């Protein structure tokens, strides 16, 4: 061990391994005594594949690229596949291509391997078709979901239903042989759930200007033997009653997960009056936003027992008896489980992650409560020496509200830092906002604190995972909530000793995005600041800026235009541009229909000339969010690069971004 400057510590993490192990598996599901899930492939052009898990442990992807699992539902991408196992042939399954958005049909184990067949028509007409949230149905000879379908170039001009789509592809060119389940009443929508006796389904509907975390209602109908939908009504929900998922038990009864407790809880729901039962009461959360159709966060067993990722704050998987109420967590390494749940016979599969190792596919076992990786096991790219030791914090602002945050101290078993210095530190804002960051191994944070940067990600007021009051903290606060409780904590780490007042740097992507431009503009606690395709424009964005999901996102935010309409021009970074006075790195995705890179070009029209070194990279063929390894290597080592040449360090590792007045 010897002593060197902060920031300048030699690191075996380069930003090529970060990319590598980007991302974890997604959207978990058995399909027989096999497990699939969704995959990244950063090196395969920012593609996501399908990988099976056999029985035997067995794991592969099961397709090639260049099909690439994902859609734009939502402009996010819904819940991308399903699959039935059969009696013979193998498992039918069906996923979304990326590529031209549509559903195709696979065999694995036929003869000649899988040869992906589209199912559904296409359209030239504004947004065209999307797909999301499948049901298999074999019985029938389709497969059920929910449907996107732009009727105007407009990024509102779209319907929205549920439908059954052929199994046979007689539909791949006869938009006609689509059949609508449900009307278009509704302009958000999830795919549907069937009853086990197949006489009844239910789906989650909402409109602007509410956000589905605000209120959702379930909705219902009687599904007739010609597989039409009858009698469609409220089933419960409204405005204010969040209704995050819906899920049908074995034996017929109906549980939902909805927050009118103040927390989102389970509860049995007559499937006839709607009337609601108490689970398992608790200040903590058994569900959370829902950004996608198709989100699981509980699945019911086929033994009545009930398998839950809950908590306040961190989530953690556990088994549910409603009879006795009795609840026990998976014990093992994991301490944080994603939104991504499902199950077979006595076992429950998720997606869990811990400080100390990467997302791993998780089965808990009902008979025996043991814990085991069944999938993408992880393995140390590096001595884990080099990982940092999370500190799960809660600070105390002014008013004594509680923020809570996650500090990543430097950390590295090669060096230490000059006795008289004190490290330079990065504080994170996540995107969203309605959502929160987990305190797992994230290579991103430890290609920092690795180096000798701390790292501090705060999940400010409006995160998730900690009731409705505290996500409703932010609701017509955006700008300001987000900024100060970041800055709370940064200043606290600063007047601790524990960090360099002077050395302190702001970066966030999306919502994140627009709370370190934000924190630039007003604020001046930062030396510096990484924005990665943010909100910048609100007036912009609010005059059909960004995609129909978050058209009315502002409304929460905010407030309405109509009542509120001067904070548009006020809350927004770009009116005040000018008042940056520190170097920052403006990273952006071109094809980004979230957050369109006009926003960024406003901005830095805005602060040319006024004398402020910074830097601008923009990347083709990049959406909202880097996917390609390549990309997000060169996103990396420029950030790295702004904070060594801000904070007055060296790091050869990585190019030296050429920053700009």
């Amino acid at each position: 061990v010897s002593t060197a400057p902060y920031g300048a510590w030699q690191s075996p993490i380069d930003a090529a391994l970060v990319a590598s192990r980007s991302g974890r598996p997604a959207c978990v599901g058995a399909v027989g005594d096999e497990v699939w899930w969704v995959a990244p492939r950063p090196a395969e052009a920012g593609r996501a594949t399908l990988v099976r898990r056999r029985a035997d442990g067995a794991e592969e992807s099961a397709l090639p690229a260049p099909w690439n699992v994902r859609n734009r539902v939502f402009e996010y991408s819904g819940f991308p596949w399903a699959g039935v196992p059969r009696p013979a042939g193998g498992p039918l399954l069906v996923f979304t291509h990326f590529g031209d958005q549509r559903l195709y049909a696979f065999e694995p184990d036929a003869p000649g391997g899988a040869v992906p067949r589209p199912l559904t028509p296409v359209s030239a007409v504004g947004g065209g078709l999307r797909w999301a949230d499948p049901v298999l149905l074999p019985e029938r000879g389709e497969v059920w979901c929910m449907a996107e379908e732009f009727t105007g170039e407009g990024p509102s001009d779209v319907r929205r239903f549920l439908a059954a789509v052929p199994l046979d592809g007689s539909a791949a060119a006869d938009r006609s042989a689509v059949r609508e389940l449900s009307d278009d009443a509704h302009r958000f929508v999830t795919g549907p759930r069937l009853s086990p006796d197949g006489r009844q389904a239910v789906w989650l509907a909402w409109d602007h200007p509410r956000m589905p975390w605000e209120g959702t209602e379930l909705k219902t109908a009687r599904v007739t033997e010609d597989g039409r939908f009858a009698d469609t009504r409220t089933l419960l929900g409204g405005p204010e009653e969040a209704i995050a998922q819906a899920e049908w038990a074995p034996d017929g009864s109906l549980i939902v997960a909805t927050d009118r407790t103040g927390w989102w809880n389970l509860h049995r729901v007559d499937p006839a009056t709607g009337a609601a039962t108490q689970l398992c009461r608790r200040e903590e959360e058994f569900a959370g936003p829902l950004w996608t159709p198709g989100m699981r966060w509980f699945a019911p067993l086929a033994n009545g027992l009930i398998a839950v990722v809950h908590g306040k704050g961190a989530a953690v998987l556990g088994i549910l008896d409603p009879e006795s109420g009795e609840l026990v967590d998976a014990a093992g390494p994991w301490t944080e489980w994603a939104a991504t749940l499902t199950v077979s016979g006595t076992r429950a599969v998720g997606v869990a992650a811990s400080p100390r190792t990467a997302y791993e596919v998780v089965e808990l076992d009902t008979v025996t409560g043991r814990a085991r990786t069944i999938g993408a096991r992880h393995t140390d790219p590096v001595d884990p020496a080099y990982y940092p030791e999370p500190q799960i914090r809660t600070f105390t602002a002014p008013d004594g509200r509680e923020i809570h945050a996650h500090i990543y101290p430097p950390h590295s078993p090669d060096f230490t830092g000059p006795a008289d210095e004190l490290p330079p530190y990065v504080v994170m804002a996540h995107g969203g906002p309605t959502s929160r960051v987990p305190a797992v191994l994230d290579l991103d944070v430890a290609y920092f604190t690795s180096r000798g940067i701390g790292v501090a990600d705060v999940n400010y007021g409006g995160s998730t995972g900690y009731g409705r009051a505290y996500r409703e903290r932010l609701r017509g606060r955006w700008g300001v909530v987000d900024v100060e409780d970041c800055a709370a904590v940064a200043t606290a780490l600063a007047e601790e000793g524990t960090a360099d007042r002077a050395r302190l740097a702001v970066r966030g992507g999306a919502a994140g995005g627009w709370t370190a431009a934000s924190s630039l503009v007003s604020t001046d606690v930062y030396a510096c600041g990484t924005v990665l395709y943010p909100v910048l424009d609100l007036l912009g964005w609010a005059d059909g800026g960004t995609h129909d999901f978050e058209s009315r996102y502002l409304d929460f935010l905010i407030g309405s235009f109509e009542e509120f309409p001067e904070r548009y021009r006020d809350r927004a970074p770009l009116t005040r541009a000018d008042r940056v006075r520190v170097p920052f790195l403006l990273l952006q995705g071109l094809e980004d229909p979230v957050c369109p890179p006009e926003q960024c070009d406003r901005f830095l029209e805005a602060v040319a000339g006024c004398g402020v070194p910074h830097a601008y990279l923009s990347f083709e063929g990049e959406g909202h969010g880097f996917r390609r390894k390549e990309t997000m290597v060169r996103a990396l080592e420029a950030e790295l690069s702004l904070y060594a040449q801000v904070f007055g360090v060296e790091v050869a590792g990585v190019p030296l971004l050429k920053l700009g007045e």
